[PDB]
């Protein structure tokens, strides 16, 4: 169990620690760490919730629904907080393509992978800090999809992150 705290994930922003910057986020208000589904679950319109019961409100998609963190292109620091550390296989990061439609359901086919970090089947610390590169053809509202792949289960934790790139 874990979430991306910086830039705050869509689920994390639904919690008090995230400032309640997103409203009406279901289970994300209290447990943004709990978005767990089998690896390689990428159902269109169910990326933000990973199809998980009680997280459905996260799947709404419009240009103005969610709070964005202002960021630049180039290096971006990602910080996870893990409420329950687990042995780890992988960390994968995707971002929406230039030209994507922020008023349509999220579809993984409209993202590129932009980073992949091997977990080496070790148990990470409670705070995990990684640096990924945001490609320079992205401007404006984009969604980063951060995926923490568990080493000793068939599951992963899924974190959609709303950013405004300038
Ligand atoms: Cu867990």
């Amino acid at each position: 169990h874990g979430y991306v705290a910086s830039p705050g994930s869509r689920a994390f922003f639904g919690s008090s620690a995230g400032g309640n910057l997103n409203t009406n986020v279901g289970r994300a208000q209290w447990e943004p760490q709990s978005i767990e589904a089998p690896k390689n679950t990428f159902i269109t319109g169910k990326l933000a919730s990973a199809g998980v019961s009680g997280f459905e409100p996260l799947d709404e998609q419009t240009a103005t629904r969610w709070h964005k963190t202002n960021i630049t292109t180039g290096p971006l620091d990602i910080t996870w907080n893990l409420t329950a550390q687990h042995r780890t296989a992988s960390w994968d990061y995707y971002i929406t393509k230039n030209g994507w439609n922020p008023n349509q359901p999220l579809d993984i086919k409209n993202f590129d992978k932009i980073a992949s970090i091997d977990g080496k089947q070790e148990v990470p610390n409670k705070v995990v800090k990684q640096t990924i590169n945001i490609p320079t053809d992205r401007k404006g509202y984009h969604v980063i999809y951060a995926v923490w792949g568990i080493g000793d289960t068939v599951n992963a934790f899924y974190q959609a992150i709303d950013v405004n790139i300038q």
